[PDB]
């Protein structure tokens, strides 16, 4: 439930259109951060920064979040895991 002083999100459960802040601070890996960025089974919205958001996820954007950050002593970190589950219109698990 610890994440790095605050993470970039946490989760978002929907139906396509979650709400999503990929964020780490960044260099080419001096102080700030040089990154590998990866989700949970899932593509993530095209990578490389430092702080880019998904205000409206769809289907491939559905999975868990998660960053490889490597900063100034070419140590590589890891921030946090941001949960977005973006169904299609309910499938039988909620309401139906």
């Amino acid at each position: 439930a610890l994440t790095l002083s605050k993470d970039l999100t946490a989760s978002m459960s929907v139906e396509e259109g979650a709400a999503l802040t990929l964020s780490v601070t960044a260099t080419g890996g001096t102080g700030p951060y040089t990154y590998a960025w990866t989700k949970d089974g899932s593509p993530i919205p095209d990578a490389s920064g430092a702080t880019y958001t998904k205000p409206t996820a769809a289907a491939e954007d559905a999975g868990s979040y998660k960053v490889t950050v490597t900063d100034s002593k070419q140590v590589s970190k890891d921030s946090t895991t941001c949960a977005v589950t973006v169904n299609p219109t309910v499938p039988g698990g909620l309401e139906h």
